[PDB]
């Protein structure tokens, strides 16, 4: 009764879970797409046919298809973000987490995993939404979207392979979310769509993109934004790469047609196994399937969309943590360790400058080297080794997301900043990481409210306090509860641009995030690189 | 007859001058060549042709003929700086202090007065060499130049006006030094160069000149050398400089003997009014005529030279103030006055970049911009006034002499730096300024050791030190007197890059003078201009 729910897709019967103590709904992998396989692989993914009899939807479904790390085998930091069920090209479901007693017409917010665009899973025990719908009373989805080359081989002109359908995926699961909430006690009038990385980048896209603008309230972003370097190619780059996959599988490079027609007679895994080839650059923080700027999702240019204030006006709320660029410096540049200070040489760190920011000339690598090098004491490891960490985060995290914040705030009717940088107390990797990208979203879904997860009493109530001002922005597109009396997140304007801390001390107020590296990320850099 | 000496090109009989307590010889006004008038206006010197009777040498000579600062009339900050005789075209003299009684043969100290090639003189107050050498025991010579288009008027080729005839005028004097200054109680084995601003840059061109070299022994560079931005021209720039004068002044311009010709028959001040007129840029801290990197002064460029070491090797003695932009802010950037604080508004700030850096492109003042521009606080007057000072200071004479010492300690035999940064007590520009381009001269002359001129204790004894450090490094080629216990001022290195504070605290050693920024102004900024 409470888990029988009648969709405009037929019905489906969900599973009743516990959560500290209580309980609450759990509606998983429901499908929301049809199965984008065979002669749908590469394609915009169609909605899914009406299904007789009941969905059995008690367990999660299958992951997408993916790149699986393997890097620290069974090592649980790295373990948790990869694929915890079985995949397959059978992957577009979305999962429901709804508040017990079933709620008339309450505020919904929707998950959209990050990943780079090529990984990610709605299904992870850090993505579970149980914690969060119960302790603020929210119905919670998570979608699913197909990464990698099945949802961004980009072959611009052809109607077979056009780019973007992972995004059209999380499109076609909104659209859902639109048509069927309200039978699960959401109201779709009040739905706020959030996203941690490529996912955050998603969530902007979907506010440029005007044929997504209409399904959903408001927005949440997580160090993503849809500008980031890493977030998006020229249709041309996109060709590029997507025949340099063709090249790498021995196919027919003659045209559109004999390449995709090649590229769907091969097994998943041997798309996955060469991915990585085809980006230009031995670089990091860059995946070499993602958005393209095509015309159609995107009608201009980012940055003149942004400009221009073509895109959907409301509230959001976004921010960074204190060390984005750590775990990529871990993963692939030289002298990082994750059993070591990493300590970098003079060496390494020039060595880091170029995969950091590999699109660079050597002028431009000279001016990044100037920018963070001390010269005093230019052989410090400790200074080398931070520097190419704040280089990686403020170019592809930080100084996009305040650019984007800045256009957008412009335009728009309330923006809300913060800057993540708790370190948590039982984390599996080492200290020189710091605020790591991603660690984040385990207090956005209340894991420290778990006894058994062996968070602090402190961190329990900072996991309670992002939480709530999530849920609270999501509910009326403000953080803050006003009439109470906690200290106030300030709203950024243009010309105050105020931002807080999230951590477990008492609430700072502080202005111009990172403001005087952006000034070299956002506006000479470019310049620099634009003249040579 | 202690007053009575005859040289090699006649006698001279000296004056008997108090000195403090005491008293010493002093042979004022003799002539080390024939006046460079008429039809020899612009062209080299030639000896003075010897005379007999008894030169009376107990006066002061007359100054060149230059440009008079009458910006603050009358005010003693500025009137020191100016001609303090009739200024005549019949102006190379040097002066002479000697010992009483008079030594055997004892270390020569021979300033070259600076005044960025347009200016300056012999006899001003601050040059009064009478405390020197009667403190040190050494016998001091001060000699005069053609400053302005007398001495530096270029059109290469041309046997008439052939450039760099100041910088001859100088060597002339040395020439002189070196025949005569035996019979004066001087060791020609033992003579030290010396001197400010353009007498700094000077002092290092006759280190890179051959036919300059074997004049002297080994030379002291205070805030100026042969590298700086504003102390040479190309043969191309002064040629057109040369021509830009002619025009202004209605003059043939079909023939280098045709504009000689005419320039040679304008009075002096007729040239004068009009020199400024031919710098190519609305600029500060930029001089009209200067040294030309000719093939014969100067064999190579001065970047070559210095980097294949050619060059005499001696020992050197260099070093900066703290603040030697303010001077030139105060008489040519807006928004500086000498009755206020002059707190710089953003608009002003980048007006005096302008100004400062007037031969970058907008990329390049961009670059400048970014280096000392705090974007946390970029409304703040004395940050901007700051900052401005900076960016002249470490432009024109900080960031170009560390140039010079890096290249130059490579061959050299022995490189002390120093950094000059006392205030005086009785300074009466303002506070903003700090310490001035030009301030530490009185010190070197020992002019705290006059009572009546309200110096304190500390500065008395600072002037002493430092007049030992100067006179010491001349007799030995090391500041320091060892077996003594004292502290010592160390070698400048290239590995450790050692320098000391002058100042009335007890000495300190630091290393890496001002490094982060001429990083900046010796390798980046100038690869950005070469590749835009
Ligand atoms: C020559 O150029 C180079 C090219 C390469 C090509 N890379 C490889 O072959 C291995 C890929 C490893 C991905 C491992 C993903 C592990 N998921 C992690 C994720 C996040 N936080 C993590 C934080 C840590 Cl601490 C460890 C793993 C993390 C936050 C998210 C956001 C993400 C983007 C993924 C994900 C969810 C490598 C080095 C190079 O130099
Ligand atoms: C917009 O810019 C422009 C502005 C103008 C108008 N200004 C001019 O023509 C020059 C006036 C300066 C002469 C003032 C000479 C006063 N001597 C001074 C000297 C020195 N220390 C000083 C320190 C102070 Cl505190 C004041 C005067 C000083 C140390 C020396 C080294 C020197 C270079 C000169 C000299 C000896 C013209 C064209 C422009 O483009
Ligand atoms: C209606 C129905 O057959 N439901 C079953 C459920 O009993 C079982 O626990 C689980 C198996 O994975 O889901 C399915
Ligand atoms: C002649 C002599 O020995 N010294 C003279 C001095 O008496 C005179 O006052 C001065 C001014 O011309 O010139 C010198
Ligand atoms: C500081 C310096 O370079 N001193 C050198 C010394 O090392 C060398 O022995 C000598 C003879 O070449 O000349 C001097
Ligand atoms: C050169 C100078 O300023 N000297 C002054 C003097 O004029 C003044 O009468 C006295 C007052 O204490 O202090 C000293
Ligand atoms: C949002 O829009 C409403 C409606 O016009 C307006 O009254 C309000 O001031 C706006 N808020 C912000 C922060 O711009
Ligand atoms: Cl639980
Ligand atoms: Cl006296
Ligand atoms: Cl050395």
């Amino acid at each position: 009764s409470e888990l029988l729910v009648n969709t405009k897709s037929g019905k489906v019967m969900g599973t009743r879970v516990p959560v500290l103590s209580s309980h609450i709904s759990a509606f998983l992998g429901i499908p929301f797409a049809e199965p984008p396989v065979g002669n749908m692989r590469f394609r915009r993914p169609e909605p899914k046919k009406p299904w007789s009899g009941v969905w059995n939807a008690s367990t999660y479904p299958n992951n997408c298809q993916q790149y699986v790390d393997e890097q620290f085998p069974g090592f649980s930091g790295s373990e948790m973000w990869n694929p915890n069920r079985e995949m397959s090209e059978d992957c577009l479901y979305l999962n429901i987490w709804v508040p017990s007693p079933r709620p008339k017409s309450t505020t919904v917010m929707v998950w959209i995993y990050g990943g780079g665009f090529y990984s990610g899973s709605s299904t992870l025990d850090v993505y579970n939404g149980k914690y969060l719908a119960y302790t603020e009373e929210v119905v919670l989805v998570s979608l699913s979207y197909r990464v990698g080359a099945f949802g961004f081989l980009a072959l611009h002109g052809s109607q077979e392979a056009p780019g973007n359908v992972g995004l059209l995926d999380q499109r076609m699961a909104l659209q859902w979310v639109h048509d069927n909430i309200q039978f699960f006690g959401g109201d779709p009038k009040t739905v706020t769509i959030f996203g941690e990385s490529a996912g955050g980048a998603s969530v902007g896209m979907h506010i440029l993109s005007p044929g997504s603008r209409d399904l959903f309230r408001r927005a949440i972003l997580q160090s993503g934004s849809p500008n980031c370097p890493w977030a998006s190619v020229s249709v041309a780059e996109g060709r590029r790469r997507a025949v340099e996959l063709g090249r790498n599988l021995n196919c027919n490079l003659n045209s559109d047609e004999e390449l995709i027609h090649c590229l769907r007679e091969k097994k998943p895994q041997e798309l996955i196994d060469v991915e990585w080839n085809v980006l230009p650059f031995d670089s990091i923080f860059r995946f070499s399937f993602v958005p393209v700027i095509d015309g159609e999702f995107f009608p201009t240019s980012l940055e003149s969309m942004l400009n221009s204030g073509n895109f959907k006006k409301t509230q959001i709320l976004l921010g960074v943590n204190k060390d984005e660029g750590s775990f990529f410096l871990l993963y692939g540049a030289p002298g990082f360790s994750k059993d070591s200070e990493s300590k970098i040489s003079r060496e390494d760190f020039m060595s880091g400058v170029k995969l950091s920011v590999p699109h660079a000339n050597d002028l431009g690598l000279d001016a990044v080297t100037l920018q963070y090098t001390d010269w005093m004491d230019d052989n410090n490891g400790i200074k080398n080794r931070d520097g190419l960490d704040d280089i990686v985060g403020d170019h592809n995290v930080i100084c996009p997301l305040m650019h984007f914040v800045n256009k957008y705030t412009k335009f728009g009717n309330g923006t809300y900043l913060y800057f993540f940088n708790h370190r948590a107390s039982n984390l599996v990797w080492p200290e020189w990481m710091g605020v790591i990208h991603g660690y984040e979203i385990e207090f956005v879904f209340g894991l420290p409210l778990v006894k058994e997860l062996n968070y602090t009493a402190e961190e329990e109530a900072l996991s309670r306090r992002i939480m709530h001002y999530w849920a609270t922005f999501a509910k009326t597109g403000n953080p803050n509860e006003p009439h109470s009396q906690e200290s106030k997140w300030p709203l950024f304007t243009t010309k105050e641009q105020k931002f807080i801390d999230l951590n477990t001390e008492p609430m700072k107020v502080h202005q111009r995030l990172r403001v005087q590296m952006c000034v070299f990320w956002n506006q000479f850099l470019p310049k620099l690189l634009n003249a040579t």
